[PDB]
RNA sequence: AAAA
């Protein structure tokens, strides 16, 4: 038997348990059992598994044990804890009461309070960790978690590249130098990307010689701006080799530049964020349900930020696009992540219509529009 | 001399406090003092205001009092309670520890436990209320809240219109008799409703005679089915009078029939639902942000149900429509309401594509499709 | 902060 046991209560929010266990283990540096006190409801949602997989401890140090209580029955939980610590003698007992129902938390606290060789902790959301007993004091959780740990703790599998077509020195100026004065030309390329033929050919080939393509395909686009001459012209404004155009170059022009700009700006200028915890164009998946997130990052307070980028949302069409994006962003973050997340919408346009502003305010979506970017 | 005082802890979920207070006031039916223990964070979110407005007790029965604690400081809540209750002579101190942080709840329990004039309660979500002290007892919270009380507890105003164009006997067969064989005709009327003129004329008036409209108004819709002859036909298949067409007759054909079917099915066949707590064609509003909800109801266990109706989601367009509807429904219910809500999508179509099925399952959206309707 |  190990000399130390870490007692945690399992509930919907896995992060307070992952954060505490990782912090305590790396302070303590000793073999231990981690006891997860769970329920039938939480085991159906695999919460104990998500906790274990986020921590990925080796078998040399850590033993796991999951026991089950009725989360709403204070006597059954008191009895289970009482019998457990009669049957198993530990020299150091560490209890995190942050998780569970209030019934589970109350039973644990009332059982462990004032006992010898016992320490009791509670983590308020967004604050320093507290020791409640035996010595009241606070501990800073600064930089404890990584982005991967946060996603693992939610049972979310993911894939990202952080591949950028242009570097930060270029994207810092691409709006002024290439985008702002060529908006009409860009609408053509947007049409080009959504055109039938061009989309299908890029499923089979990696690049395309734009000079070698027939003008019938450019007129089949149906757009005033989308001529063979203009597409060659805007491709060269952005520095691409018109003889070897791959799809990501088109996507860069049609709005990928703003995703890269936001991603690199965070990596280079946001003081409460480390580069290493920032991700661009992430695919997340859970229960075979897939979503694409433009930019996400974990800040140094271990809080997740999720950004949807919309380069421009001007017009009657841009307002419908913006409205749809507010719902989609809100649904994803409320459904895939726990409490400790902030959602943002970034755009170059200036948002002044009452409907998106009031919706974002009600939703808690932080809007960062042209006035600040 | 209030011989009874209720004490409640204020947190994000207002329903457990509103439900408990209404239940207890209805049980004892004597004047009482009601103490709210709140925090600066919850007052910023107006949570005690929502609780009191939902209950709208008369000054002649209830004295509301409010004291303030730190949500994360166990000794602060103990001290706040100690000072307020010192030397008290209440006959009955009724303590609801369901709300607050675990720190608040714990502090409250430890303060009131084992006292001679206290009773301590905890409400597990979706279960029987529990008395914890001095006896272990359970109570059913059946039919405690009204739909209006639930929405007031969230600070939400709403309007609705329960008038149905057709009765339940007609709506039980309208799909087979009128819809299934005229989908293309109805697609014409769907195009009619979106047309700028037809939408405009009905904003400046109420009644339109369809015989006196020029054909050029219909050809201007640009739908192969939206002729003058075809629309008159479908208006007659549903049994209306072409001289006096209201926007509601049109809305009935374009999908209102299915909303009415769902609404009437709830009122006529859902045994755990009181018809007075069901609402059709709802507009909810908070912070000047409005949402249209097809059908909502509070069931007899005080749980809110929110329904989006989509008559048909067949085809490429239908799946994009259905996808947008899932995000919109999820965004609204996760943002506007607390934990105690269930969201549903009702459709006549059969949903079997993997993407919507897995999205709905991850979101917890209950799909009632044609296999059940 | 009805299962940070
Ligand atoms: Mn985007
Ligand atoms: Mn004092
Ligand atoms: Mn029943
Ligand atoms: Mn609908």
């Amino acid at each position: 038997m190990k000399e130390t046991i870490l007692v945690n209560l399992v509930s919907e929010q896995t992060i307070p348990n992952v954060q505490f266990i990782k912090w305590y283990f790396n302070k303590k540096q000793t073999p231990m059992k981690i006891l997860l006190v769970s329920t039938k409801e939480m085991e159906q949602k695999e919460k104990s598994l998500f906790i274990k997989n986020a921590l990925h401890f080796s078998d040399s140090f850590v033993e796991w044990e999951t026991i089950h209580t009725d989360g709403n029955d204070i006597s059954k939980t008191e009895n289970i804890l009482t019998d457990y610590f009669r049957d198993n003698e530990y020299k150091n007992i560490i209890v995190n009461i942050t998780g569970g129902t209030k019934i589970m938390s109350l039973a644990a606290f009332d059982f462990f309070n004032n006992k010898p060789n016992t320490e009791i902790f509670y983590q308020p959301i967004g604050k320093e960790l507290q020791e409640l007993y035996p010595n009241k004091q606070k501990y800073d959780m600064f930089e404890v978690l990584s982005l991967k740990e946060y996603l693992d703790a939610h049972g979310i599998s993911y894939k990202y590249d952080n591949e950028c077509v242009k570097d930060w020195n270029y994207n810092k100026t691409v709006y002024d130098l290439c985008v702002a004065d060529n908006r009409e030309l860009i609408k053509g390329m947007i049409a080009l990307q959504n055109n039938s033929y061009f989309n299908n050919v890029y499923k089979r080939k990696d690049f395309l010689d734009f000079t070698q393509i027939e003008e019938e395909k450019f007129i089949a686009i149906n757009h005033p701006a989308a001529t063979k001459e203009n597409m060659i012209k805007i491709l060269q404004i952005f520095g691409f080799d018109v003889s070897r155009i791959e799809h990501k170059h088109i996507r860069y022009i049609t709005g990928g530049w703003f995703e890269e700009y936001v991603y690199q700006k965070i990596c280079n200028e946001y003081h409460n964020v480390d580069e290493k915890n920032v991700a661009l164009n992430v695919t997340i998946q859970k229960g075979n349900d897939k979503n694409e997130l433009n930019v996400i990052y974990l800040d140094k307070d271990n809080k997740l930020h999720v950004i949807e980028c919309k380069s421009f949302v001007d017009g009657n069409e841009g307002n419908r696009v913006l409205n749809d994006a507010l719902y989609k962003l809100q649904a994803i973050i409320k459904s895939k992540f726990g409490l400790y997340v902030k959602q943002h919408l970034y755009t170059k346009s200036i948002i002044e219509k009452e409907t998106p502003l009031n919706r974002a305010k009600e939703f808690g979506i932080d809007i960062k529009d042209g006035t600040q970017l």
